[PDB]
């Protein structure tokens, strides 16, 4: 019932419609890196000189659930334990138990101006048709406007639409036995569409993205694996 409910539903449903489509067999999409179960793809797109390069990654992370992965991705209290591209951030507003607006500044990359971002971050469970099947969990981070964080002259305001979409697969054990983490897999689709908000040199931006996206996916998924080990499974 907060004011962004309609916008949230739009962004989430657009991800469920378009962000899970195949890119492995798409000629416009290029494999950047493959390491283990992680695959990172990019489509090279510049629009009026501005590098927009859609990014899509997939991963399959043993021993964690989608609910767990999304909780850790969304929870600002653990953000600094895994995120390495930020200088500073704060929660601007709490909209609901599952939705917040965050302001953050990113590490500066020479020669371009420092970027900042202002986004709504929402975590949502998408039920299957019935409880016979696993729900999908999604975290969506998308730029919004807010009076407490106006455009400023110190940073260029980037515009983002990012999603982490998690499906959980279980190999059920025999008879009356308990489910172990060894028999759960979380399939992650991560999509980032970032508009740098103003001019930036293409070669510079592209090398940083190519480095930072897989670094993040490896570091973040390992972090969740580490922190959930020995804890009861949260489905
Ligand atoms: C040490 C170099 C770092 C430079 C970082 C400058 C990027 C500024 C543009 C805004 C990027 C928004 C990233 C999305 C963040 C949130 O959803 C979330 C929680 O923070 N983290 C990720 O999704 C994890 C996202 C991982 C970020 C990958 C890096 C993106 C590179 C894109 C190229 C822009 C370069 C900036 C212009 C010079």
């Amino acid at each position: 019932t907060h004011r962004f409910v309609q916008k949230v539903e739009e962004m989430v449903q657009n991800h469920m419609t378009y962000s899970l489509q195949d890119v492995g067999g798409d000629a416009n999409w290029q494999l950047v890196v493959e390491e283990g179960e992680m695959k990172v793809y990019r489509r090279e797109v510049e629009e009026n000189g501005i590098v927009l390069d859609p990014l899509k990654a997939t991963h399959a992370v043993k021993g964690v659930t989608g609910h767990e992965v999304c909780n850790y991705f969304w929870n600002v209290d653990v953000r600094n334990d895994w995120e390495t591209t930020i200088e500073n951030f704060h929660v601007v507003e709490t909209l609901a138990d599952n939705a917040i607006i965050i302001y953050q500044t990113h590490k500066r990359v020479w020669p371009a101006s420092q970027r900042d971002v202002l986004y709504l971050s929402v975590i949502r469970k998408i039920p299957a048709l019935t409880e016979n099947d696993p729900e999908t969990w999604i975290v969506c981070n998308f730029s919004v406007d807010h009076d407490s964080a106006p455009l400023n002259n110190r940073c260029v305001r980037a515009k983002i639409n990012v999603a982490m979409i998690c499906q959980t697969l279980v190999s059920p054990p025999e008879g009356n036995q308990e489910i172990s983490r060894d028999n759960i897999l979380c399939k992650i689709t991560y999509v980032a569409n970032v508009n740098p908000g103003g001019w930036a040199p293409a070669s510079v931006l592209r090398a940083v993205a190519k480095r930072e996206y897989p670094k993040f996916l490896k570091r973040f998924t390992s972090y969740v694996q580490e922190k959930t080990a020995g804890k009861p499974i949260l489905f």
